[PDB]
């Protein structure tokens, strides 16, 4: 929501390493690779959820 | 994709002249013709085709 008035609407992606864990990822950010791909949000549907983002790979980095 | 960050988002339709040629859109700007008509996107599609824009004569300038 925060992002739906900023002038650019984006989302970055990124890929979590081995030993997935929701604690650890809110705790540290050395769980999450330091690849990425930043993508354009195209549109919030949340049919059934409240989150149910599209995510694309659009533009990588490291 | 460019005007999408744009907080206006708008787009702008002209008529070309007699003897359409693809090469002269993009060598010369003199042949499309003076009078234009501009208006604002209304929602992307790209449902086959990755370009789909719908367009409209709303506001008409010479």
């Amino acid at each position: 929501r925060r992002k739906v008035r900023l002038a650019q609407p984006y989302v970055g992606v990124f890929l979590k390493r081995d030993d997935s864990n929701e604690s650890d990822v809110v705790e540290s950010l050395d769980e999450i690779f330091h690849t990425g791909t930043f993508a354009q949000i195209h549109e919030m549907q949340d049919l059934g959820d409240k989150l149910r983002m599209i995510v694309m790979g659009h533009r990588r980095v490291h």
